[PDB]
């Protein structure tokens, strides 16, 4: 298997701006043991996109700086989304 | 065998603050060479989990600073923790 670190998240197009009213990420995954529980809260990371600093600046759910002991999986995931107070999903896999 | 030299104690959880509060931390283990005994009182180290930068910050009891010359093994512990005036036992292997 291979497992994931992180999202590189909304690559910039030509009309996205909406990485400024949103900050906050929850992430609800699968991890290798006790996998659906709340992995924690936390914000982006926006360095680049595809490691490349010849590129602008896309936003990144860090998916190491969370609450696991283990490592996650590619079975499932679910990605809430916090601004200041809604809670909408707006990515899912 | 193998040897005891730390413990990373309390990872953070989705609910757990309680590293706060608490404070000061007493091993009663068994060494090499006349085990039993007050191997002292020190604090915690709050550095990672599992060795992982990515990660928040959870408690270690250095099991390396205290008063001994020998090495620690696998037969049993005994963990006292202090807060302000109560000495309640929150581990026993």
């Amino acid at each position: 298997n291979t497992y994931i670190n992180g999202m590189y998240f909304a690559p910039t197009q030509t009309n996205k701006e909406a990485l400024d009213y949103i900050q906050k990420y929850r992430v609800e995954a699968t991890l290798q043991y006790s996998g659906f529980k709340d992995i924690g809260t936390k914000d982006k990371e926006m360095r680049n996109y595809l490691g490349d600093p010849n590129q602008p600046k896309t936003n990144y759910v860090n998916l190491r700086s969370y609450f696991t002991g283990g490592e996650n999986i590619m079975t499932y995931k679910k990605l809430r989304i916090y601004a200041i107070t809604p809670d909408d999903r707006e990515l899912l896999v």
